[PDB]
């Protein structure tokens, strides 16, 4: 006989992870990004837009041949989410997604053509800003970010997090997080000298200067 519980008198999830090792140049190219001073390291995020648009062109083009494609939202665009509370920079795009072997191979198992030409141009001095052209563009991340997660769904697999702090591996596991639906996020935990790219106004100013040809609409979320 009760007449009153509290709180404190009233299952576990089980989570698969995979850890790969980066194809060798890869991992040479992290520890050159991440180790050398670079000025002009803001490109960072045109490298990261771009690859977001070229994820929504890829579903407007599935979509115009299959409509069903959409079915897991029809908007396409880009949002960009800093929060300076826990120091992260968030770039949400609702694009095709990667697939669990999309995440393996396209980002760091594979070896890519153009990655030891890049090499030999920055310890020539060329700007890191010419990373766009050696298809190498999405590791700019780790000139701003200690540690990268990506989250990602695409239309014919499950929603996956592939994570990496660098030094050589980076880990692959199944994502029970708040569904995603179609797209790709990019969470970059900023280093501690990083910060201003988690300002309204650099946001703003970087965008302006670099991603200004982009197809799709991009909105910046303001913590008040
Ligand atoms: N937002 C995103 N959505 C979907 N896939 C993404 C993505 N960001 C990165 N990727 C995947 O990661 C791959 C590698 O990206 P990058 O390092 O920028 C070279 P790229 O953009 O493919 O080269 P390119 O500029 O020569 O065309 C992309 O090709 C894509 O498969
Ligand atoms: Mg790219």
């Amino acid at each position: 006989p009760r007449g009153s519980h509290m709180p404190e008198e009233t299952p576990m999830e089980e989570e698969e992870v995979e850890t790969f090792a980066f194809q060798a140049e890869i991992a040479q190219l992290m520890s050159l990004i991440i180790n050398t001073f670079y000025s002009n390291k803001e490109i960072f995020l045109r490298e990261l837009i771009s690859n977001s648009s070229d994820a929504l062109d890829k579903i407007r083009y599935e979509s115009l041949t299959d409509p069903s494609k959409l079915d897991s939202g029809k908007e396409l665009h880009i949002n960009l989410i800093p929060n300076k509370q826990d120091r992260t920079l968030t770039i949400v795009d609702t694009g095709i997604g990667m697939t669990k072997a999309d995440l393996i191979n396209n980002l760091g198992t594979i070896a890519k053509s153009g990655t030891k030409a890049f090499m030999e141009a920055l310890q020539a001095g060329a700007d890191i800003s010419m990373i766009g052209q050696f298809g190498v563009g999405f590791y700019s991340a780790y000139l701003v970010a200690e540690k990268v997660t990506v989250i990602t769904k695409h239309n014919d697999d499950e929603q996956y997090a592939w994570e990496s702090s660098a030094g050589g591996s980076f880990t692959v596991r199944t994502d029970t997080g708040e569904p995603m639906g179609r797209g790709t996020k990019v969470i970059l935990h900023l280093k501690e000298d990083q910060t201003e790219y988690l300002e309204e106004r650099r946001i703003k100013e970087i965008v302006k200067k670099h991603s200004q040809f982009i197809g799709y609409p991009i909105t910046l979320f303001v913590e008040k």
